[PDB]
């Protein structure tokens, strides 16, 4: 149009997202000996599996309009005061943690702390989170987060099965309903029988029961003594698992002190938004003797090469990347970032501030309780923390009518009674609205005057907490705003992130997490809605779900998406369970991510491994296209046809090599998870949050996950896989914004440049290191493997030496020893420009020459920069220097590493064995 | 006495507990160190009894931090965000979100102040050098400063520069300059003694050789692009200078002032990625020819060497500024708009010349399109050639147009003569063009108008053909990934409040809280045009009233004027109001202003700018105003006495015993009392300047009331006045503030309105109790530090009973004789201990002045005292011969990373002593000075004030 020539688009976000401009791409193409981008794709991606017609999507939205566009959606939501409860409680998110951690690119762009020596910040903070959970729950050791409350409870069930092998598990029906549904789904496919029984109905006599799950306080609000239940279970060989609340436990005697084996719940009310379901770090802590069976990551204390006390992920042999189908769970990405928010919450308040918040909430509930009783309403339970169950003396409708006038939501119980869960945000004004809602012609002031100040409730009961918590210096040091900012910065600056340098982690897609994408996750219209609100309050979210679904259906070739799964691994489990509901043998290549076999074990499938040939190539199969080695298989249609002849799950984690070029649904796949936090810009967050939505073909849609609280429907659902119906809803705007900004053209170009960048790097490094696997005509997809294994024989150099030595050149290492042990796998993504790629290649080329010096007797084979790496500031600034290379070689190996940009590894090399032999997983004194 | 509810259900939080560092335990220990039982005893012994409050501050109940944003939202949502195409120097722009998030809302960019200590400030120094380079390239002039306050104040500075250059008393102003620009220039001329004349180029008479300079605008306020070559040449042939107000976006496609002979180019940098802000803050630009640079106002970054010979940055030719030359300085300006200059530089780095040309072409073509649509519809365009601004005579009724405009919530500029101004901007899309065309009754769409259309600037002789932004810095960081990395690189070179206490005397480096900062980027504050109709800014009005009333109550004044956009502007404004009052009263012969020699350099400069005869008053050996010399000087000038400028407490941190007497004395002899409020952090909740005889004070919101220091701006300097001065307070020619106004001192009626919420939020969160406690702890902390250092260094001045206020001076001068150690040695050596130095060599040369503020806790204060105590022992080593006097830690400081990690080490102390002097300085928190010691003389001898190659 002539308008478009006179008045072009204001901006094109693809130009900001994609690093290499025109000049870079031409030069990279010259380096590959190719005339154009299309030629590269034609020589990489098999012709017969490419798209017929280009992605059909909306015209791209300029970056300078994306927030107004999205506001037109989010403003459709209504922000009521929700006192629904059910595991989500509004809280006061300290603005300084929101600003300096959540909206800080130096906290949120890094991923899992695999490389500890450039990750001590987030490792300390996750150690703070564990310490907090252990102190408050009263149990011995806690993990570095699970996905949500209900999954954490399923993991408790699974832990119990792993401990004693018994096929029965008793559930208290007073657990939250979404918790029950997720535990029953896991039990169903793991082969364990669950029974809904109250403590008095629970029969342990038969010595068949693995464990019991109850809640404290329970879903109705009641505080109950489980000492006797726990003792009865113990005398019959069963374990006792307790879902709980960290705020409640600030004044309640905790599960640890009435014999509980496993304590779990959500950390959400410790300073994290409602988020319309997530993301929230769940907690999960166990007795000392159960720790070998712990799920997820767990920070421990160890030594470095100098003997300094330092942090690192401990007992890693439990996890998916080592033990695969024999692992303690399929979980990979958890909710590291939001665990760190909650730990900062507890550091900022201290035990003293958490007691103040908890007492205040409880007294506000006690006050409301007396007001309602005065007015002729009936309270079902005398002792509670923050939650009342009310039989209305007057009409329930007229109450709800008034409640609607003050825009307040209650929990509507099946039996016609009401749930009210007060929280940290509740003040006098709200109590007055609440008392007016129930027709009590008395204010909160006046009700309080005739209560007196004899202690009542929890402080006046035998359930009074007497044990201390958060006595470590870290929880009693950073209470001024000035101090917490300084502390958050100190830990930030220890962690190498995307504000520093490329993090080319294979199968992680460390691409740009844009500001404009990130902004909306802290908008009140997304962050401050309770997941279980009536749907007329969440019509903005509905529209977001539809638009993102439709877009994702179009990129993948599937028919319907389910947002419920809140990690890739959860999507695999969900996808496999949907295949089983539609219908047990699951074929899995040995090249598959460790989540693949673990998910299948969790979904109750018999795993048959399939071998990989020497060129790297190969109820259901799990495939990945491209290969977890970055190579496109020539005849993937044939594999899909073959399985269908006798369903096909396709792992989507490598979709950044596909988008706008080919689609898994077009070539025979029935179901895929997508990693939104890897391909679609959700921030990696130090190891979470992520989302793992599954696209399915028409025929699987009737069996997709449902939810017992908010209904997601010929339906025949597999069950329920996450605590919240659409998982971590509040981070979904990030991927919607990427997609709507990029458009069809931009998304295609991003995939193009991801492949270009990976091949350019491989090309540059091919005469220095072996590129282990390639496609039929020699080209890789979006990543490649450098075979460092030969340097073991020639120089006694291991991949780990190269990993640590890279830190000295200003780079986080690529992915290590997977899919192939003793190798590096490299994924630059599209967001990094030529000069950044050239620095990484030059660092590797220079390291190659260091290996050559050892291979040639030019430098001591025991004491060289590779074996002594990383080189800390304390090492390099010491007066003591007794090494046969200079300090310049150690810390500034090439001229692009300058004092002006020098990132310091904060410690010497990590000792892996020592920490697991001296297991300490709480902040030491 | 409390309600039962308040005991069962106390306040959710108290922000004073987060703002004030020392808790109960700290304060008890500090009190023990002072030998005092309680806080009240301290105050009783510090602040004289007779000037203290008779009753507590009467203020609203404090607002919990967890409700402050909801409370403020109830005010801000009263504003209406229309699409404003008013123009008049403010043009909506698309603020790149990544710069907003990673710079504006980064505490690592905004908490630091003026880059006095260059070796821990190279980041923001490079960025200000980027800003200068950008201005110089785009304007085509030789050297630019590191920001002025706004467009109109920059134009007044041009007038003043011209007077300084040639001493002629006439200055010609084009009436097609923006009206607020004219009003601010006329106000400055009025009190400086220069006569302005409003004359069009053809009416301008340069032939008498009595014209200092001329000011015109390009494009002018009506939108027109005109050739000023001949005007400039005529002025030059008669000895006058030519000053040009301009627009940086416009100049991306227009040949700039540099290429038609202009001597001074200025304007606002606001379009380059900074919000409308309902007036501010925006960095103004100001650039000059090579030969005029000695007379430059403000700061200016220059290139120099460090001790190793490395190329590095620092503030250049500092002898021009207020802190050195005082009343002989090139201006009174101190705090400028450093942070917003850095935003605009990042804007230009992110877009490059190529992206700025794209934005500018797009805006211009959007205007050309609108232009053809209006002509088709029967409306008359007054000027053929424009950038983004049309002047329209409506073919139909103006009312029916404005009626329709109101229906699409669009504002135009209403000219006095019944015509309309429309200024398009970067935010204007097809949809808006269509609304605009519908507004004027053109039934054609933008698409259709465009189909029947190079013309405009590209088709004219005004086409820009000169390049700009050819340096690598403007062609390197176009990916979002790169610009984030670049902003971080510069952030991490700058020590800030995310690292350690910055105890800068006379700066009040207190907490800039997140919850206070959050609202400044709310659309309801950030995206309103300063000249909108007032029914669109009723939230702002309510904010102004509430903050005014609160500030009136803390100060004892009757009315506040928010127009002045720095403390120094408030001084100038306050002094000018005193002169207008005196003129009204029959007493304009009174021009003498008495100023103690201890006064901030802004004091004498402001008085010179306001046209007062300065008489210095001496200070005695005890640090007080010399009562004999004062009495003499009062008597000498009693018939001509206009004012005194005092500071309570003194600029040395001491409370004067008889300040009432000083005020009474001046009032006895026919003059008014101006009180410099910059030290109000020692007063709030305890005493009030209005109660003891003061008539007028500026307050520094960016010092006492939590506005972020921003690397040297932004600030606000509101003046409180007594009833009798209120009729003479500044007004504004566009939005009426009323009366017999002094004139207009800032471009925007309430200055930088969008940062005012920060101080409102501090005040409403703290309450009467919290504000008092903050002042209490500021005084406690300062005395505790002085107490701990008194046997190692001389505390130069104290109050009558031995106690200081909120700051104190360490007399380091004796170490010159005993060890050949200068204050600067101590300043640089402190960097090695992880601290930015305190304020240096003012009020007393060769000394350090220390202000911890209330926001820092005991352990942080103890770290600073231990660093000083340890440095004392280093000085002792030189005094007693234990270490070389030339080569020791103090003389070699700061110690950079490159120095300490070198293989070559030839110093008589260890690397550990150099970089980790005490155990609290650890690898895990080590802040590195990024360069060796700065060479001060070399840079001023080899003046280079733009980014050098590569
Ligand atoms: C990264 C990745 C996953 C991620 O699973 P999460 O639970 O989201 O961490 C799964 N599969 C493959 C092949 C991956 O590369
Ligand atoms: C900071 C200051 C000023 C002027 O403030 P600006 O905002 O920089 O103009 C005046 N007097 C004293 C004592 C100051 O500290």
């Amino acid at each position: 149009r002539l308008l478009e020539r006179l008045l072009p688009r204001h901006d094109d976000f693809a130009r900001r997202h994609i690093g290499p401009g025109d000049k870079d791409q031409r030069e990279m193409l010259q380096t590959l000996g190719l005339a154009s981008i299309d030629e590269l794709i034609e020589k990489t991606v098999p012709a017969n599996i490419r798209l017929k017609r280009p992605l059909k999507m909306e015209d791209p939205v300029c970056e300078n309009e994306i927030l107004a566009t999205l506001h037109a959606i989010s403003s459709k939501n209504q922000i009521w005061r929700s006192y629904i409860g059910m595991g989500y409680y509004n809280c006061s998110v300290p603005q300084t943690i929101l600003r300096n951690l959540l909206e800080n690119s130096g906290w949120i762009t890094q991923y899992t702390p695999y490389q500890p020596e450039v990750s001590q910040g987030r490792l300390e903070s996750l150690l703070n989170y564990q310490t907090m959970v252990c102190d408050i729950t009263g149990l011995d050791m806690a993990n570095a987060s699970l996905l949500d409350e209900g999954t954490a409870a399923a993991e408790a069930l699974q832990l119990c099965y792993r401990h004693n092998k018994r096929r029965k598990f008793l559930v208290d029906p007073r657990c939250h309903p979404q918790t029950i549904a997720v535990v029953q789904t896991r039990a169903k496919y793991t082969g364990v029988l669950t029974e809904l029984k109250l403590p008095c109905e629970m029969d342990f006599s038969g010595k068949d029961v693995s464990g019991v799950l109850f809640q404290y306080p329970d879903t109705e609000g009641k505080v109950e003594d489980f000492t006797e239940l726990v003792e009865r279970a113990h005398q019959s060989g069963s374990l006792a698992c307790c879902a709980t609340d960290l705020l409640a436990l600030c004044i309640l005697r905790p599960p640890g002190e009435f014999g509980v084996d496993i304590a779990l719940g959500s950390s959400q009310r410790f300073g994290v938004p409602l988020g319309y379901g997530g993301p929230h770090a769940a907690f999960f802590a166990v007795r000392e003797s159960l720790v070998r069976m712990m799920p997820g990551r767990m920070v421990g204390v160890t030594r470095d090469a100098t003997g300094k006390e330092v942090y690192r992920l401990a007992l890693q042999t439990r996890e998916q990347h080592i033990r695969r189908d024999k692992a303690t769970s399929n979980i990979c990405t958890a909710q590291a970032l939001l665990a760190n928010m909650a730990a900062m919450f507890a550091i900022y308040h201290g035990s003293h501030g958490l007691e103040h918040i908890a007492r205040r909430v409880h007294n506000a509930t006690l006050i409301l309780s007396e007001g309602l009783k005065r007015a002729g309403h009936q309270l079902q339970h005398d002792l509670f923390f923050d939650t009342l169950k009310i039989q209305c003396g007057c009409s329930v409708k007229e109450v709800l009518g008034r409640a609607a006038q003050r825009q307040i939501n209650f929990r509507l119980f099946e039996d016609g009674t009401l749930g009210i869960s007060l929280d940290e945000t509740v003040n006098e004004k709200d109590l007055d609205d609440l008392l007016w809602i129930f027709g009590c012609e008395s204010s909160a002031e006046l009700v309080a005057e005739s209560m007196g100040e004899e202690c009542r409730g929890i402080p006046g009961s035998v359930f009074k907490r007497t044990s201390p918590f958060l006595t470590h210096q870290v929880f009693n040091s950073y209470h001024s705003e000035t101090n917490i900012v300084r502390y958050m910065k100190k830990l930030e600056n220890k962690d190498i992130s995307l504000v520093h340098s490329m993090i080319p982690l294979g199968s992680c897609t460390m691409k740009l997490n844009s500001s404009s994408e990130l902004a909306p996750i802290t908008w009140k219209e997304f962050a401050n809605i309770h997941p279980f609100v009536p749907l007329d309050q969440a019509q903005g979210y509905q529209q977001l779900f539809r638009e993102l679904e439709k877009d994702l259906c179009e990129l993948t070739g599937y028919d319907q998406v389910c947002f419920q799964p809140n990690s890739g691994a959860q999507g695999e489990y969900a996808g496999l369970a949907t295949i089983r509901a539609y219908l047990t043998v699951c074929l899995i290549p040995k090249s598959a991510h460790g989540t693949n076999p673990a998910s299948a074990h969790m979904a109750g499938m018999k795993i048959q491994p399939v071998e990989v040939d020497k060129y790297g190539n190969i109820a259901a199969i799990m495939i990945t296209y491209p290969s977890t080695n970055g190579v496109f298989e020539e005849n993937i249609s044939d594999v899909c046809d073959l399985i269908h002849q006798h369903q096909v799950y396709l792992d989507g984690a490598n979709m950044n090599a596909q988008v706008g070029i080919c689609r898994p649904g077009d070539f025979g796949s029935d179901v895929s998870h997508l990693n939104l936090h890897k391909t679609f810009c959700i921030p990696h967050g130090g190891g979470g949050p992520g989302m793992g939505p599954i696209g399915v073909k028409k025929h699987l849609a009737p069996f997709l996950p449902n939810h017992p609280v908010i209904s997601l429907k010929d339906a025949c659902p597999v069950g329920t896989v996450s605590a919240a119906p659409w998982g971590s809803s509040s981070i979904l705007p990030i991927s919607w914004a990427y997609i709507k900004m990029m458009g069809g053209k931009g998304l295609k170009q991003a995939t193009e440049t991801a492949i270009l960048n990976a091949n350019y790097m491989a090309k540059r490094l091919e005469t220095h290191y072996r590129i282990l696997f390639r496609g039929a005509r020699g080209y890789v997809g979006h990543e490649f493997i450098l075979d460092t294994r030969p340097f073991k024989k020639s120089a006694n150099i291991e991949a780990v030496d190269v990993a640590k030595r890279l830190q000295d050149y200003g780079f986080h290492a690529p992915t290590m020893s997977w899919p192939v042990a003793g190798t590096l796998m490299v994924e630059p993504t599209e967001s990094e420009d030529k000069a950044e790629l050239d620095r990484f290649c030059d660092a590797m080329i220079s390291i190659r020459q260091e290996i050559a010096d050892i291979e040639e007797g030019r430098i001591d084979p025991r004491v060289n920069p590779l074996k002594m790496s990383p080189h800390s500031l304390t090492c390099v600034t010491s007066s003591h220097w007794d090494r046969p290379y200079s300090r310049e070689v150690a810390a500034f190996p090439l001229p692009f590493v300058k004092p002006e940009n020098k990132f310091w590894p904060t410690i010497a090399r990590i000792d892996d064995i020592y920490g697991d032999q001296h297991l300490v997983c709480t902040c030491p004194p």
